[PDB]
């Protein structure tokens, strides 16, 4: 029985992701503190042994106040910018096309999930697909070929409901500053 | 404790996948019958309501006999071709760099998995990443940015150990034929 609407994804959680940007072939790894109630999300990039990028950023997105802070974790050199952009939660729009349900993982230790997309018969390809657990409606994976081939796959994990540490949305001392554009060296 | 070697993935199973080709933005959906012992894999593309592609193929890959059959499921018009290519199982090479372990899905209904890649500090980006379950070492997802930006993400599910139906590797009557190149209309 094809669901009449998608489950409603959690509004607040702390978890970790891997964002795979195809444009560049890069996997960023991140710890994420997510809050759809306040329309704010904090992403702390993660470092691994013997990677060639010198630079790692914490991002703090505050859509309610239309600004994003971006801190180089090493130098601490902040970067306040504006956000023109409308907030996009990690959930499933109510107009989303159901696609499938299946069990991930082998017999015994497995788990049922669901696949939705923005497929409509008008267009050749989808621009969104998401997989979410059946029980709690947690995000597992999304792909968003947004803006003509700037496509990303995102994987979510170690999710844990709610927010133990709200301090992390408070931008640090060094953030009474300006609008640089930082990227990875 | 960083694993000294990766678990050994199953050699035979019947499951289903979604292959996301970025070049084109297309998700193919498929049923798969996989056998690393005989180095052969049969992929039966799957149809959904109100997609705009008219054409759907069953592929039968027989690496031990260096040939691939390709059947249009509608017209039945076969297409035997040669395979120059070395077989690549769905597993984790023993020289693979461990990356992480984490739980997919929310509290209660979740499942531990593992992430490996072909990262070495010599090269900026990975060209392979795979996620596999911890218990049974089942494939969950891979991304293989092979050959300079011909990158794919693959998701695996409804996997079930072993092969109930070996008939499917036997090419049909209409396959005493030749080497067309078929693609989707
Ligand atoms: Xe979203
Ligand atoms: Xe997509
Ligand atoms: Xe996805
Ligand atoms: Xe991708
Ligand atoms: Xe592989
Ligand atoms: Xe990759
Ligand atoms: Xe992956």
């Amino acid at each position: 029985h094809h669901p009449v609407t998608p489950c409603e994804a959690p509004l607040q959680w702390e978890g970790r992701i891997v964002l795979y940007d195809h444009n560049t072939g890069k996997n960023t790894r991140a710890t994420v503190t997510y809050d759809a109630i306040l329309q704010r999300i904090r992403i702390l990039e993660e470092k691994k042994s013997f990677v060639p990028c010198k630079r790692f950023f914490e991002y703090i997105f505050l859509y309610q106040e239309a600004v994003m802070f971006q801190i180089e974790q090493v130098t601490k050199i902040c970067s306040k910018n504006t956000l023109t952009e409308p907030w996009d939660p990690y959930d499933i729009p109510e107009n989303s096309t159901y696609e499938d349900q299946y069990y991930i993982g082998g017999p015994g230790d497995q788990i049922p999930v669901q696949e939705w997309s923005d497929r409509k018969p008008a267009r050749k390809y989808e621009t969104w697909v998401g997989v979410y657990t059946v029980k709690d409606c947690y995000p597992v994976q999304e792909t968003y070929t947004k803006n003509d081939s700037m496509t990303t796959s995102t994987r979510f994990f170690d999710i844990k409901l709610g927010i133990s540490d709200p301090s992390v949305f408070n931008p640090p001392s060094t953030c009474e500053a300006a609008q640089p554009l930082l990227m990875s060296g």
